[PDB]
């Protein structure tokens, strides 16, 4: 195992309890790393390994979506932990109350947790360090390459982050060791009762009473995760990298929802990939979205506090920005417009409709829908504000670095170029509705999501 990818957030007196894991953004019990180097100090340590999940009070600010798919894959995730002789403990209310007591009713004698650069976990950190003298790690088992590692600064474009992340590949690009089992506070069906019913008066309905979300498409679990990566690489590998900007076709991935709750592991999607013998043009179209563009978001949160900020775009952005912020805008709609889907615009109207009653609009839909709302915003810093809201809110792969630093590029060209300079958008990427037709069928797209 490379120490390059656990990390020292604070030396503390080694107790003699068990190490305790601090699980939080990879919920999974095969290909975790941190759930892995929790196990080895733990063993050399003749100590018991012990995780623990905290379910924030924060939960009421996302949807039933978020809170069904991720409590069901812990359900099953208590189950396979358990046949390892792993128990695990799940706690509800303040990360820096519960760990902090947890660790003290516990004896603990080390602390592990997974790594994520996103403003809300560094809070957490923070508070809990302040009452813990145990020692405290942290692992990245998100990245295939450490976020620590794959560059020491915030990289301006992909085109200078692939060659320091593919020049890394032959040496964190490896297979998983065996999760081996140990030697020797309520329950989770109560926890989605009481929060359900707590986020009841704010589910997404339509006019006649009945939800807008259809929980039918993405079923959770680890185990889920296996059969959807083994569909692609069977049925939609061989023909990604020709139908990813086609909405109207399902021929994407879809493991997104696994992978940003942590159900599975990019690098064992990128092992099975590539073993898997299909079209070489395909091949790079999909590692550049899995390698690439996905853990260059973790480089955008990691290095940037303001990743969901005006000032973390680029020196060319602000000042174009600046430049037609007092321009007359075509149309302006409010964030209850937005989110019902009540535009002058069909297309986006359709790729509300999907972000609504699915939970994951497709992805060249997701760089049309965050731009009209610049376009369609008082300011740029509202578009922000309206776009993540709406992404952390309906989007069952929301609330990830990916999204941000895909919001930062729609919006303020983070990780993009300067273009033709136009009103209102100034020099950010335009991408018009006719733009879009002669790009695939938006009829078929519009049709589908009535
Ligand atoms: C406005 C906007 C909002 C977004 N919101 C989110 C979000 O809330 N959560 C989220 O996980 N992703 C988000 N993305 C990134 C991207 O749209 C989705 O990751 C992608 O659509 C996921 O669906 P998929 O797995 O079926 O697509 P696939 O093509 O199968 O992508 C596979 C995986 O590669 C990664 N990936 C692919 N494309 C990107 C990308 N452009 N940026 C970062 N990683 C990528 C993802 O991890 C993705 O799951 C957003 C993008 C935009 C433009």
């Amino acid at each position: 195992m490379n120490p390059k990818r656990i990390r020292a957030l604070k030396s503390g007196k080694q107790g003699d309890g068990p190490v305790v894991y601090w699980m939080s953004r990879d919920q999974r019990a095969e290909d975790n790393w941190a759930l892995l180097f929790s196990r080895a100090i733990a063993k050399e340590a003749n100590v018991p390994v012990v995780v623990v999940f905290c379910l924030t009070d924060e939960f009421l600010e996302a949807g039933i979506r978020q809170y069904e798919f991720m409590l069901k894959g812990l359900q099953e995730l208590e189950v396979s932990l358990s046949r390892k002789k792993i128990p695990s403990f799940f706690l509800r209310g303040d990360p820096g109350e519960k760990i902090s007591r947890f660790v003290k009713d516990y004896n603990a004698g080390t602390l592990v947790t997974d790594f994520s650069p996103l403003r809300i976990k560094n809070q957490w950190i923070e508070k809990v360090i302040s009452g813990i003298s145990i020692p405290f790690f942290e692992v990245d088992a998100h990245n295939v390459v450490p976020c620590w590692e794959a560059s020491q600064k915030h990289e301006y474009a992909a085109h200078t982050f692939r060659p320091k992340l593919y020049a890394l590949l032959p040496e964190f690009l490896e297979e998983f060791p065996e999760l081996e089992p140990n030697s020797v506070v309520e329950t989770l069906s109560d926890v989605l009762e009481t929060g359900v019913k707590a986020l009841l008066p704010e589910r997404a309905l339509l006019k006649n009473k009945d939800p807008l979300f259809e929980p039918w498409h993405f079923e959770p679990g680890e185990k889920a995760a296996k059969k959807v990566m083994e569909s692609f690489i069977a049925d939609r590998l061989d023909s990604y990298g020709a139908l990813r900007n086609d909405p109207t076709k399902n021929m994407l991935s879809n493991l997104s929802p696994y992978l940003h709750f942590g159900q599975i592991s990019s690098q064992r999607v990128v092992l099975e990939v590539e073993k898997a013998e299909s079209n070489p043009g395909s091949k790079k179209a999909f590692l550049d979205e899995i390698l690439i563009w996905k853990e260059i978001s973790d480089n955008f949160c990691y290095y940037n506090p303001g990743y969901d900020g005006f000032e973390s775009f680029p020196s060319w952005a602000k000042e174009s920005l600046n430049a037609h912020r007092n321009d007359v805008r075509s149309h302006i709609y409010t964030l209850e417009e937005f989110e019902a889907g009540k535009t002058h615009d069909p297309l986006w109207n359709a790729s509300q409709m999907e972000l609504l009653s699915t939970g994951k609009m497709h992805g060249y839909t997701r760089m049309y829908w965050a731009k009209k709302i610049l376009e369609w915003s008082e300011s740029p810093e509202k578009a922000l504000e309206i776009a993540i809201c709406l992404n952390d809110r309906y989007e069952l792969d929301g609330r990830d670095p990916n999204g941000y630093a895909g919001i930062a590029w729609s919006i303020g060209g983070v990780h993009d170029r300067a273009w033709g300079e136009r009103e209102v958008t100034g020099k950010i990427r335009y991408m018009s509705y006719e733009g879009c037709k002669r790009k695939f069928d938006v009829k078929l797209y519009i049709e589908k999501y009535s």
